[PDB]
Formats: C-alpha cells, structure tokens, sequence
C-alpha cells in the first residue's frame, strides 16, 4: 500500500529508506480546471541509485553474518523522494500507518508492518519535513546527507540523528581560506532553502570578525524564473569582487551557471560547499572556461570491500526485490523493456557505458549510508545481548527483542559506541551529531580524456585548536585552471609610503582613497591611517616617505668666509703689534717724543682691542658672547676716539690733566654698557619662522634705545673730533697730522654710512659678516691714516728724525713714495 | 476521533480551525526509560480563546442569514495547538483522515471530510501544517502568519492569508530609523521562521541606507541561563541605544525578565507587531526597562455584535465548546464539579475579573479570523450560483454544491473578489497575500491605575509611493516614558567645519575621528570626508571655513613711501629747473662762456630727463611701463655721461665735433635698447610662488644679455671719463672743475656699488624703492657737484668778485 515503485523485502525487523532516484519533478504548476493528478519525476540520478544499493548491500551483509543479530533477519521498504517534500511525505505517511491508527483510534487490516527506524532524506528541507512527522511517534531517523544546523535543535527534532558533520565548521573553514590568501572583497550566493540560508548566515558572522567586506548577497533556486536569473547575473557582473562563495546544491545552481556560461563571464574564483563541489551537473567540460579552478570541500572517504562486485550484478530480471532496476537498465542503455527506442535484451554489459554508477573513485556519502545501517544494527545488537539487571530502562530492566518498539531503539541509539571496519569509534553526541575532517580539492582538466579531475590540495582538521585547523599546499593549485599567480581580490590597491588613507562616502571600510600627506608630515609603513607630524628640528622630504633633520644656519669657524675674516683680523693684529714694537724700539727720538709718548701707547692698545673685538661675531651665538658682542667695540672704539681727540689742538686749551678727559669719555660708555647689561641683556634666538627647512641662529638685543644711545654717543664724539680737526688742517706741523685725522674721520663716517643698505636688506641672514667687514675696514683706515706715515721715516729713512722737521714739514709723503714703486 | 479537547458542531459542510489556547508545553526532559506519554499544555491564553470565539460567531452569523448559502449549514472542528508543531500535526492528521485512506488504498467508513482549515498563528506551525495540507489540495487560510517563506507557491500550494507579510514592516523599521537620524543600532531576532527573514530583510534595507548594525543575537523560549547571560552581556558592552526586536512574546519573555533583574535602563526598543501589544511584556513592573517602546499594529475592524456573544459564554450552556470549562476555571479560580480551589457555582459575572478576554480596545486579529471565515463562505456562495456554461472548470462547467471537493474550493478561492462589512474589497493575489496599512503605537503609563496605555503616534501607508509611506507625529512621543527629547544613537560625534573624518582601524564607517584641515584647503560643511582645495587666486582663512582673496603687492601711489619718493623727485626737478633758469638768465657774462654754454643746456635737459625717468618704477606695472623702465634711464644717463666727458681735458684734441661725439655714444645705446625691445620685449608678471599668501606684481625682463650690455656700456663710459678726469685733476682752469668731475664719478660708483647686496636679497615691493633711491642719489650727486660751485660764485658770492 502506498507508492508503486519501491524496493521491498520481508523480515523480522523492517527499516525504511528514502533516496533521490530522480533530480526533480516536471514543471506543471497549472490551474485546477480538472482534478489534480500525481506529478512526474523527470531526470535520472545514478549516484542516488548507488546510495540505495549501498543500503541494500549493508542489509545483506548484516543478514549473512552470525556475529551480528543471529537467528533474526532484517527487511526493508525503500521509496523515491525526487528531491521533493511531497513525495517524501507520501512515503512517510505509509511508514507510520500502524502507529497513526492507534493514535487516532481509527481502527482495519491488522496485517500492516511497522518500521523501527528510517534511513534517508538527503536534502535538509526534506529532512525537516520528514523529521516533524517521524518525531510524533518517536521513530528514529538517521540521515546520511543533511547537514543543516537547524536540525541540531532537540526541542523540535526529537528523534533525528546524523552520520555527517554539520555546516558550521564548513563556514568557518571558508572564512579561514579567505583569510589565508589575504582577500577582503567577496560576494556570496546561497540556495533559498534550509541548507543555504543558515550556512551563509554563519559565514557572514565569521567574516565580519576577520575584517572581510561582503559586496553582494543573492538567493537562487531550481525553480527560479528567467528575470531573477538575469537580475543575479547583472548583480554579479556589476561588482569588482572576484571571489564568490556559494552555499548550494547542484540542481539549485544549474540555471545560473548555464546563464553565466552563455554570456562568457570569466575570471571568478568560486568557493564551493560540499554539496556541489563534486556534482556532475556543474562539472562539465563545456562549462570549464567559467568554472575552472574551483576550490571546494569533500568529506572523508571510506572502504566497503565487496561493494563494487555487488554493483556489477544488477539486472532487471534477477533483481526481483528492486523495482528501480528496470528504469536503471533503460536509462543506461537507451532501450525499452517489453512488458521510439529499440528493444532491450538482457545481455548488455554495465562496463560499456560511462555513468556515475560504477565510475567513481571515492565512496563518501555511500559510506555514510553504510554507517547508518550498521549503527541501527549495533543498537539492535545492544538490545539483544543485554543482561537482566543492567539495562537502560526502569529499574535497570531490558527491552524484549521479539516485541521491540521504536522508542527503545532510539534510546539505545543515544547511548551507542561501536567500532567500524576502519577501526574508529562511532558515537553520537547530545545534539545527535558526529564530527569529521574535511578534504580540500581543486578542479583541473584531464590532459588525456578531457574530463574534470578533482585534485586534493589540502585539509581541514577539526580536532585542532581554533586558528590551527587549515592546511593548504599552494603549489598544487591552478587558479583558473591554467594560472600559477594568486589573484587580486581587494577593493583598492595598497597605499604606499608617502600617502595615507581617505574615506569614500557611502562605501565600506575596505574601499579607500590614497591621499598625499602635506609638507610637514610623513608616513613609513604601508597601510597608514594618519600622517605623523614628526617633531621639531625635523622636516619631510620632497617625497614625504620619511623626515630629515633641519639645517642650522650661522657663520662658523670652518667656512671659507670665516677663515678669510680670521686671517684679516690676525694680520691686522700683527701689523698693530709691529707698529707698537717699532715705537718701543726707536724711542728717545724727536718723532716719537713729539707725539707725547704716552697717548700713542694707549692708542695702540686701543687699536689692538678694537681689532681683537671683531672675533666675537664669528661662531655659534651663545648666551654670553651675545652680551659682549656690542659693548666690546662700543667701549674700545670710543677709547680710541678719545685718545685721538685729546691730542689734536687747542681743544685742550678749553679744559697729567690729559688723561682725565679720556677717563670721563670712556667711563660714560662704561656706565651705560653696564646698566644695559644689568637691566635687559641681549640673548641668543633660534628663528624658525622665516624659512621652513632652516633654523637660523641670531641675536635678540633686548632693548633698542640703549643701542641707539651707544651709536649716537660714538657718532657724536666722532663728529666733534672731525669738526675740531677740520679747523686745523692748514698747520704744517708734526708731518701734517690733522689732515690725516680728518681723513680717518671721513673714512669712518663713509664706511658706516655706505654699509647701511647692506645692513637692512640681509637682516636675519648672516649680517655678522657685514658687521665684521665694517669694523675691520674702519680699524685699518684709522691705523693706516695715523701711524704708517711716521713709521716710514722712522724705519726706512733715518737721520731725518730731527726736531727741525717736526716744527716745519719738508713736503715728503710716505704714500706717494710707496705708490711710486 | 483524534484529540480529546475540542470544539465541534455538525453540518453539511465542515471547516477546521487551529488556535493557541495555551502559551506552550511543560518543559520536561525525556530520559526514555519508560514509554513516552502525551505532553501537557501550560499557561492559558485568553486572547487566543477570544480568537477562537470569533470563528464560531462568524459561522453562526452566516448560518442565520438567508442571503448567504440558503438551505445549507456549516459545521466545525476546532483544536488547540499550544504554539507547538507536534500538537498541530496530530490535529492536522485528524483533518485529513478520509483523504489519506484513499491515497494509500488502506474501517468506520463514516468519516467526515474537512474542506478548509482556518490556519495557525506562528509561521513554523503554519509551514508544518501546510506541508501536509498541500498533499491533498485542502485550502488553508491563516490569520496571523506573516513570514515571506509562505509566499512560495512551488512549495505551499494551497496557502492563503488575511494578514500582510513582513517585508513592508521591515522596510518601515528602517524608515523610522532614517527619520530620527540614527546610524548605530542593534538587532535581536527569534530563532524561527518569523524572526530570521524579518531581520535579514531589515539588515539588507538598513545597509541600503548607511545604517551600521553593531550586534546581532538570536533568542528563543527554551534558551537556558548561559545563553541569556551572553546576550545580556552583548547588550551591556555596546554604546548603541536603539534595539530592533523581531520576536513574539513567549520567545522574548526570559530575556526581558533578566534585563529587568539587572536594572538596565536607557534603551530604545523598536517592536515588531507580534510583541508590540503583548500582555506578557507590557506589565507595570517592567516599565523602568521597556517604557517608551515604539511599535507596530494592524488596522482595527468592527464586528457589530461580538462583545455580547463573548459575554454569553457559560460552562454548562456551551455544549459545543469543550474549551469553556477550563476558561471558566482559569477565570474565577475554582474547581468545576464534574458529571485550595473552591467549588464553582454557575452564577458568576464575567465583568468582575480583568483578563484580556473582554478587556480590549480594538479588534485586530479577531477581525482577521472573521475575514478568513467570510472568504471561505463567499467562495462557497460563488460555487452555489454558477450558471451552466460559464464556470471556472473545463469547457466552462460548474461544480456541484451537494458533492463539493476541496480543490474546487481552492480554485474558487483563487478567483475571489468580494466586499466586506467595512466597505472595502477583499482579493488575494498570485502569491495568496493581502496588503494593509500599519499603525504606529507608543507605550505610555496610565495615571489612573498604573497600567500601560498604547497611544497612536502615526501610520505607515503601503499604498503610497516609496519614500512617502511614513507619518510620525513627534509631539505625542514620550521617550522612555517620560522624556520629551530625542535620544542620541550615533557611534561618533560630528566633525565641524574645518575638520575632516579620519579612519579608525577595525571599526565600521560610522565610527571616525576628526582631523583639522591643512593650510591651503577649506571645508565648509560638517561631517566632511575631505578638505576641498581653494582656487588659484584665493587662500583659506584662519579656521579653513571659506576661501578669502589673496593680497596683491606692488609699490603704489598714496603709500607714504611712494609719496616721499615723489616729493623728492619733484624737489629735484624744481631745483634743476632753478639752476637752468639762473644759467639762461646770465647768458652774457664771462663765467658762462667760460664753459661751452650750448653744451650745458643739453646737460641740464638730460638731467631733467634723468629725474623724470625715475617715475616709471612707482605704481602698478601695466606691461608698457616695464618696456620703458630701463631704456629711459639708460639713454638719459649715457647722454649725461657723454655731455660731461666731452668738456674734459685733452680728449677733444684726440678725435662742431662735440655734438658728433655726443651723438655716437647716445646712438649706440639707442641701438641697443631698440634691438632689445624689438627682439624680446619686457613683460609684466604676477609672481605667486615666492610667498604662497601674497601675489607680487613685477616685471619679467625678457633678456639678461641685453640688460647686461645696457649696464656695461654705461659703466665703460663712466670708467673712461673717470680715468681722463683723474689724469688732470691739478689744473686750475674753469674754477677747478676736473676734481669735481672726479668727485661726481666717484659718487656714482660708490652708490652703485653700495646698492648691490639689495638686489640679491629682497624680492618684493622693496626693490623698486632702491631702484628709485639709487637713481635719485646718483643724479643728485652729479648735479650738485657739477653745478653748485658756479651757482655760488654767480649768486651768493658777489658778481663783482671774480666774474671776468
Ligand atoms: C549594473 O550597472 C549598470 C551600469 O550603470 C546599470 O545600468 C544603468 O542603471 C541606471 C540606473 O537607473 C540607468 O539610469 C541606466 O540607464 C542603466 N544603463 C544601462 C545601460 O542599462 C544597472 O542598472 C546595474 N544593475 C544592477 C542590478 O545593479
Ligand atoms: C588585501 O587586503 C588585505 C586586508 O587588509 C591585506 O592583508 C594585510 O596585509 C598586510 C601586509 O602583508 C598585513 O600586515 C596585514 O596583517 C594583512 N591584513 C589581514 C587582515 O590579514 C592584503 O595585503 C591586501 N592585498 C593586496 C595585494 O593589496
Ligand atoms: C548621526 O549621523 C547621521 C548620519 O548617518 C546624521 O544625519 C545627517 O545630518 C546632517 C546634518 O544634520 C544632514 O545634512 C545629513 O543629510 C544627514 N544624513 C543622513 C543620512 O540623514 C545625524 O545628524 C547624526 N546625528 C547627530 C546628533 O550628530
Ligand atoms: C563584555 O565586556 C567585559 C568587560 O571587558 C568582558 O569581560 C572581560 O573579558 C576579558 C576578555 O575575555 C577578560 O580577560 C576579563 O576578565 C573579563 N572581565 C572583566 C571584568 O574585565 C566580556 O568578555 C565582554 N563580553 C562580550 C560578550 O563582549
Ligand atoms: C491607508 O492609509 C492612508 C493614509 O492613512 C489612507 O488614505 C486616506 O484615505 C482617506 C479616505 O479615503 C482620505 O480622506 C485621506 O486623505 C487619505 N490619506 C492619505 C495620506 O492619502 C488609506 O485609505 C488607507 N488604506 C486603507 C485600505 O485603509
Ligand atoms: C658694530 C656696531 N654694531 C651694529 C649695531 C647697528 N649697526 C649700525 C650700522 C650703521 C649705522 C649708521 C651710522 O650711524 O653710521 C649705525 C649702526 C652696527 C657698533 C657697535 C657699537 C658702537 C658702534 C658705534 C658706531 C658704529 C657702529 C657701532
Ligand atoms: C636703474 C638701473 N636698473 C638696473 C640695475 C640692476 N637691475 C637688475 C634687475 C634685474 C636683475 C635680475 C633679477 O633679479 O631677476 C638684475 C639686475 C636693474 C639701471 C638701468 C639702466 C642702466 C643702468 C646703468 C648703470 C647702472 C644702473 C642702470
Ligand atoms: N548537505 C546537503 C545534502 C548533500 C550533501 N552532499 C550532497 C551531494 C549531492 C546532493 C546533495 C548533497 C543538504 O543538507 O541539503
Ligand atoms: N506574525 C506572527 C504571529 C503573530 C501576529 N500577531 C501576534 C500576536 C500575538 C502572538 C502572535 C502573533 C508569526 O508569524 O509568528
Ligand atoms: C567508546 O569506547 C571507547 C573504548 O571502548 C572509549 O575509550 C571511548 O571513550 C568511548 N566513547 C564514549 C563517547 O564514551
Ligand atoms: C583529521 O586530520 C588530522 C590531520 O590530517 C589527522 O591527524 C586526524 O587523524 C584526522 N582525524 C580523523 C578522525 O581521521
Ligand atoms: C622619493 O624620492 C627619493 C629620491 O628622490 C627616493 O629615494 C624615494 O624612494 C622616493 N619615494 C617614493 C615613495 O617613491
Ligand atoms: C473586484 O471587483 C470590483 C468591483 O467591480 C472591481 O472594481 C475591482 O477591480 C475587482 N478587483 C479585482 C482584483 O478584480
Ligand atoms: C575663526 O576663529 C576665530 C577665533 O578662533 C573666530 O573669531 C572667527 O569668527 C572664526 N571664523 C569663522 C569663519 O568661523
Ligand atoms: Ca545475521
Ligand atoms: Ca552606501
Ligand atoms: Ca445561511
Ligand atoms: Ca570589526
């Protein structure tokens, strides 16, 4: 009773089966103008038939063993679901036919069989729908393929168990693979069912913690219409993201792949979930230029030893218990069995045709089917061997094996721990789950046959700690089926050393602009968020990748200018010392004795101090040299001017008594200098505001009226000396001294007046060189005006140094005779 | 047959119904050490019993009316689901017991046949019931299930609903958040088929409008202590104040109880429709946490005899309602004697106890139940009045009302269009849905008894054009129950003008810092992502809000410096004209023909030209003053130098010829200036790179070689005349003028060497000043020591003293 096409065999204990022998149903959703009929399954699935044969082979192998359930046989009733909720519910209503009559008091045939457990429901929505109806009657349901996390809820799904791991490790592993290859710009596609939606939600939650930006997220279906598919295609080809993560199955993904292949969209990196990473619907050679280089997940393979020889024994006339063998024979050989295609014989050979039935290389879901059947058999064997007094039920009492009920088998399945043929331990946890490792594979092209080869490139170990679970061998991956270069999948290129990041408005964090830093700031590492302002006495490059030290500007002792000015100063000091020496040697003579013999000594000492006071303007301006820069020249030159002015002419008649005048004339300068240095002294000053890349060192004078008073006092005494010596230029005594005094005063005023435009233009820039040159020029002019004339008669023409020449000049000059050479 | 507690009446045509009379089932763990019993239902639900009474009132009203299905009765079988999939699945297997026997080909043979089911409340229960009812094409009309996943007609073939689905609601929450200008919110969903698509649609709509979501959590009714503690810790670690909740009342009650136990105040709760009017959550003792909630409600309908029917209920007079006895026990808190808690009597008054049964303002879900029943009956009436030859079936054939089948009822339900008691039109679309408006409520506190009052503060109009659907009256909102101020729920504070948003690493784009703008760039808006560049002739102000105009710089008139230079030039022109006038006055005295008096006229005219040539430097250069700046002074000063050098000693004997030897040395310079002006003319220039804040206006010379030749010829002529006047400085003829020529050339060379460091140092306004001052000083010195001694001799010294 129930569906017609089935696999059935009698026994003492009956198991139920649910497998997708067809991929789907015929699209015939029309109005109800006639009474509705049964739908028609459309596309044959050879892999599902192999799964059904795995369950049949496991049952036969259990029934031949004397060590597992002796003297009682197992039977089966297996139906087709066609990947559809409605066919599975039609089969499940016949699974619970005995139990439902008792609950509804409906009463009658009294010869209907009871199933104790159900193996089946590949797809997760089909699994949830079957689990809802089976959990009413506490019938256990072991699934070989459904991996949704929503079926781990034991409040709603009381009797559901799995031989496959659930999909949360897979989503975490997908995030880990994206993190390993250093991408941050991806798109996601999931199937709109109970399988794709929670997996892609877990992947989104994991990708948010690892700073991965997701651009698009779309949903697809097997029964999607055309305009939805073109909306998804325009969403895909409007993005610059290359990596697409797909959580779907084969028949749910086929129309989108067909539309993408038709439009020739190339260069995408597909990350596949386990449900389509080995599908024969997607892995076609004609699709390769779109789907080459896919990276995907696989489960761990197992060995069922005599299974291939069992698969090679199928026949339509010999399989009396398998009602699916006839259509399998017709779809393999494209023929028709009697009772337009030609008539089948039974002589045809399975090895001649290439379908996924016997052309596989690893058993993964088939091993899960085998493990499910053996789990149920080991729970039954635990029932059979249990000793009175040590059971799992009330008082420690044992179930009866000849009247066994389904809830007792479910209770024994919750406490199961057995060893399989691989020598590993199979137990289920509190949520009914079962952990396992993952293999990581990559799609290649076969050079010989042209088909698609699945190459193992890594693994995911679930028993390691978080962060150390992934292994990938990068050298074995071909990236679009041909290339050895890891692709670029970021939103924007990396900012370089001279730049920083900038926000683009309305766009996520992974997309940024690269902005040049300003003239004062730098950056050194790659993806900077801000330019660091490096501290004082530093400035950036022209390229802003670092910053370098500023340049300190001042006049030092090692410049050529400094050596030249030092040589001129030392030569002046040597010449003045030479003149003092010849005055000391050739004394007691009328030329020296006529020049008062004591004012000349102090005049030469003043000239020595005025020459040596120009050395404070060269070097680094410190706090104390800036205090003695200006007063040193200010007192030395006024001492020299007073020594010149005291000796000239009848001004001494206006009132030794000569020295007191010099004493007052330099003591006034001494007191104004000491009150200036005690009220507000000058000090050094590091100027950075004039030019950006150069620190000047200059001197701030403090007060300004004190400096004006100093220069005014010196110019006042110079003008008084010039005026009083300007009257007396016609007296031809002492070798015409007053003419040279007026010449020296004129030289002083001309130099310090003509140096005015040089002083105001380059103010703040090395003006101390100008201040050295003016001092040296004035000192040289005064010394050469006063002493060299008398030196020429004293040294090179003696016996003219006589009293008769001082009182009456004999008209012979030094400079004309020296210029005559 | 089936479940024991039921409501049941007989009839010709039988409808089915599913309502939650209890809030859930007893939380017990099955160790499976004995055979499992049936689970027990707990926490009576008075609103659900009112919902069940709506269906019976509708069916009795239809049965008493002669204008709708005459001579034909309706019956019912109604069961309790307890918000659970398994109880509803037992009830649904009781519904389909006739149809399933024929499909399996599998005793009583008098089994009644259900032709339609009034649906469930929650979407998981509706999906599980619809999966089984679609196998037999039995129509199912739900009054409350609003999930989008039930709009898929490939999976759910026979499902209809009188409630709008949740996509408009999830768009409306994002519209509310956009209206109050928030960008930093959190979400909480219930882990079922109701909360997950609602929060997914909200997340997509909020990412469309630049709203950043901080956290996202799932809750349930059966969450334990550690999950609730984790969710409360996730809430308490976040600065987001606005929280959007998509859940029902039973699924949200444990989280709310734990938040109340910790006194977490200050959050802004945004309520979906399932818990926005829930008595489990809207309690006075929770008002310090969930006060001021803004939520959604459906539109209210009117059923004009329904309250009287609700008050006619009785445990011993309702013989078709099995749910009345437990209602009566739970209302009056007693025990009913069958056929401490006191013994109930039959004489109690329903108005004495405040339960949600007759304590309501508006009928919203009850009106949906009423519409579901009337939709089914109007489909049956459309069957009953079909005319032969115009049916909906094959060849235009009509179904038979005495032998009706459920697929024909579903076919007529897909083509239904009728008018209701409120005067609106009821049709279902191709996905089986029905749109409707929303009302927006705010949770206040009553000053009378302390209960929670729902106040209407706006609407959402789904018939309007997108972007114009929301209306909010803000003056009626009390935030947190007491405050009249809109709260702040942004991640970061705003950056003002003169600042730029800077990135914080590892954080979303709604969180940023503020960095000041650079010197040459400006930003006037707030929350500016970058500084904008000022234009070419503009610079930014002191806080970089707007560009101000760049200052221009040149030596100008009405400046004090330019006025002083102009007064000195006018004074020089005046005294040179005085000297010329005195010389033309005494043109017939011996001391004037002592020199060549025709040459001194040319010398004084060239001195006038040399004074007048200095006025071209002052003012703004206008691209023709730059052409006449340098050649005018060049030719005037070489005319002065040649006029001096002709009259010196022993050059005129070398060679009337004086004017020719003037003409050659001025014609050479005229040739140089005219070649320079014809080949590469000077041009004006606006210099901007010297200061980057001021624009200097200068003259680009155009050629340096020609300017070098122009200077060098003048220097050469000055050197030759200096040498030829230096050889004969001791001669006393012409009042010792050779030493004065020597002094004039010495002054010229001293000034033009003294002003050379002022050309390599300063660059702006102050260079034209020194070009005026050097010209003035050189020409003043030349004129002074050439024509002052003779002027003293003629004028101030007596003319009787040595004029012969
Ligand atoms: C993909 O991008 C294209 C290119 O911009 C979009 O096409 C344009 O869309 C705008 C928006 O209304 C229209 O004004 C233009 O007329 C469209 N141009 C063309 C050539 O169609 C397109 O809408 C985008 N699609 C998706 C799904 O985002
Ligand atoms: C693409 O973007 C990622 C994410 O920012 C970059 O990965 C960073 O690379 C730098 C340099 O190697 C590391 O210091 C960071 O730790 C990486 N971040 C993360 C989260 O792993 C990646 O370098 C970018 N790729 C390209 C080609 O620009
Ligand atoms: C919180 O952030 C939002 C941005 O998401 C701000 O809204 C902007 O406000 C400015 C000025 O008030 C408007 O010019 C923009 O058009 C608004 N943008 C949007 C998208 O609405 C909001 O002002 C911020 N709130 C506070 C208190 O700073
Ligand atoms: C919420 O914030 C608290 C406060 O930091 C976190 O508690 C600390 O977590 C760190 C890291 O796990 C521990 O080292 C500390 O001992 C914790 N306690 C304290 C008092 O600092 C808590 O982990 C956060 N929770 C969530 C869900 O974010
Ligand atoms: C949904 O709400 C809108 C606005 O609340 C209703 O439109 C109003 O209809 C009345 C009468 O038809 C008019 O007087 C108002 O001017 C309308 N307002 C606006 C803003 O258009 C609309 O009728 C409601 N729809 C339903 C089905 O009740
Ligand atoms: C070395 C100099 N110091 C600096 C300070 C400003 N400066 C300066 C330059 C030119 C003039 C025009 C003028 O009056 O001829 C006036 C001043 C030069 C100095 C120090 C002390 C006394 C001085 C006495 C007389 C001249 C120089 C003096
Ligand atoms: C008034 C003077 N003007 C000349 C003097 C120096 N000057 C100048 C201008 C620009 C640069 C290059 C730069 O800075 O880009 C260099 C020099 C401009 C003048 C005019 C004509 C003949 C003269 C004969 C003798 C002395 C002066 C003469
Ligand atoms: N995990 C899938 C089922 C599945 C696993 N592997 C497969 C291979 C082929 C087809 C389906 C599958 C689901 O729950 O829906
Ligand atoms: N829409 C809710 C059901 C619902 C609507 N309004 C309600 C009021 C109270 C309880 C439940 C509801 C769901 O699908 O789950
Ligand atoms: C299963 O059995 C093995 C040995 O019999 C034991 O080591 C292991 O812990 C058991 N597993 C569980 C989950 O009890
Ligand atoms: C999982 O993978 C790791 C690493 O390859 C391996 O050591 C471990 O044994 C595997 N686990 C199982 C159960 O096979
Ligand atoms: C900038 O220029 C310098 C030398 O000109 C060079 O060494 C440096 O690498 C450059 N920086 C960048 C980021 O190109
Ligand atoms: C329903 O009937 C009314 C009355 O004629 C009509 O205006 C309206 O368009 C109809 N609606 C549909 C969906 O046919
Ligand atoms: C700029 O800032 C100053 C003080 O910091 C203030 O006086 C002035 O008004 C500001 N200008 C603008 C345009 O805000
Ligand atoms: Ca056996
Ligand atoms: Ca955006
Ligand atoms: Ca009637
Ligand atoms: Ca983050």
């Amino acid at each position: 009773y129930g569906p017609d096409q089935r696999a059935q065999k009698k026994g003492d204990i009956i198991l139920g089966g649910l497998f997708p022998i067809h991929f789907g149903v015929a699209a015939k959703d029309q109005d109800l103008k006639s009474r509705p009929e049964s739908v028609e399954c459309i596309r044959y699935n050879f892999r599902g038939f192999r799964w059904l044969q795995a369950m049949i082979f496991a049952i036969e192998e259990i029934n031949s063993s004397p060590a597992l359930l002796p003297n009682l046989t197992l039977g089966y009733r297996i139906f087709d679901t066609c990947n559809t909720v409605s066919k599975a519910l039609e089969a499940t209503l016949s699974f619970v036919a005995q139990n439902k009559i008792d609950s509804l008091n409906l009463d009658c045939s009294e010869h209907i069989p009871s199933t104790i457990a159900v193996v089946g429901a590949t797809g997760s929505g089909v699994s949830t729908a079957v689990a809802n109806l089976l959990g009413l009657f506490y019938i256990p349901q072991v699934s070989y393929a459904s991996s949704s996390r929503l079926l781990s809820n034991k409040n709603q799904f009381k009797s559901f168990l799995r031989t496959i791991p659930n999909d949360e490790h897979q989503a975490t592993a997908m995030a880990d693979i994206i993190e390993y290859f250093r991408w941050n710009w991806v798109g996601t596609i999931a199937a709109d069912d109970d399988y794709g939606r929670p997996g892609i939600e877990k992947f989104r939650e994991e990708a948010e913690e690892r700073d991965i930006c997701i651009d698009f997220s779309e949903l697809i279906s097997q029964y999607s219409d055309e305009e939805e598919i073109q909306h998804v295609v325009e969403v895909i080809q409007n993005s610059t993201a290359k990596v697409i993560v797909v959580f779907s199955s084969g028949p749910d993904l086929e129309p989108l792949i067909k539309e993408i292949v038709r439009r020739n969209i190339t260069g995408k990196i597909w990350l596949a979930s386990e449900a389509w990473a080995s599908s024969s619907l997607i892995a076609m050679p004609q699709y390769f230029h779109v789907v080459g280089g896919t990276i995907g997940f696989a489960l761990k393979a197992g060995q069922i030893p005599g299974f291939r020889e069992f698969l090679k024994k199928v026949h339509p006339r010999k399989s009396v218990h398998n009602g699916f063998a006839k259509e399998f024979w017709e779809e393999t050989f494209n023929c028709h069995l009697q009772e337009f295609r030609p008539l089948c014989t039974g002589d045809e050979n399975i090895s001649s045709v290439e379908t996924p039935y016997i052309d596989y290389t690893h058993l993964r879901i088939s091993y899960n089917v085998y493990l499910a059947v053996y789990s149920i058999a080991h729970a039954l064997q635990d029932i059979y061997t249990c000793l009175p007094g040590r059971g799992l039920f009330t008082n420690g009492s044992c179930a009866d094996i000849k009247k066994v009920e389904a809830w007792q088998v479910l209770k024994h399945l919750r406490h199961l721990n057995f060893t399989n043929n691989m020598g590993e331990q199979v137990t289920f946890d509190e949520c009914g789950d079962l952990v396992g490792n993952y293999s990581i594979i990559n799609w290649h092209l076969s050079p010989e046959d042209g088909s698609i080869v699945f190459k193992e490139v890594g693994y995911y170990n679930v028993y390691a700690k978080k962060g150390e679970r992934l292994f990938i061998n990068e050298e074995k991956i071909l990236w679009s089926g041909f290339s050895r270069e890891v692709p670029f999948s970021n939103c924007s290129r990396d900012c370089l050393a001279g730049t920083r990041k900038g926000i683009i408005e309305g766009e996520p964090t992974c997309c940024f602009e690269c902005v040049e830093c300003p003239d004062g700031e730098y950056s050194d590492e790659t993806d900077a968020s801000a330019c660091n302002k490096c501290p004082d006495d530093f400035w950036s490059n022209e390229n802003h990748t670092s910053c370098i030290a500023k340049e300190i500007e001042f006049l030092s002792w090692t410049e050529p200018f400094g050596i030249a000015l030092t040589l001129f100063a030392v030569l002046g000091i040597f010449l003045t010392a030479f003149v003092l020496g010849v005055f000391i040697k050739f004394r007691n003579t009328p030329i020296v004795k006529a020049t008062n013999r004591e004012l000349s000594y102090l005049l030469l000492f003043s000239l020595l101090c005025c020459f040596s006071s120009s050395l404070f303007f060269i070097g680094e301006p410190q706090d104390w040299t800036c205090r003695l820069r200006q007063p040193a020249f200010g007192i030395s030159f006024v001492l020299c001017i007073s020594c010149i002015l005291v000796k000239t002419n009848r001004v001494l008649l206006v009132f030794n008594l000569q020295f007191l005048l010099v004493f007052l004339c330099t003591f006034m300068q001494i007191v104004i200098c000491v009150i200036w240095l005690y009220t507000a002294p000058p000090s050094s000053y590091r100027n950075q505001e004039l030019e950006d890349e150069i620190i000047f060192i200059t001197c701030h004078e403090g007060s300004l009226m004190a400096l004006g008073f100093l220069i005014g006092y010196t110019c006042l005494l110079a003008a008084i000396c010039f005026f009083f010596a300007f009257k007396s230029r016609k007296l031809p005594e002492n070798f015409n001294e007053a003419k040279f005094i007026t010449f020296s005063m004129l030289i002083f005023f001309i130099v310090w007046i003509s140096f005015i435009p040089a002083y105001a233009s380059t103010y703040g820039k090395f003006v101390s060189a100008v201040e050295v040159i003016a001092i040296l020029a004035a000192s040289f002019g005064l010394l050469a005006c006063i002493f060299f004339n008398k030196i020429y008669i004293i040294l090179f023409k003696p016996s003219r140094n006589t009293i008769e020449e001082v009182r009456c000049s004999t008209a012979a000059h030094a400079f004309k005779v020296a210029a005559r050479a």
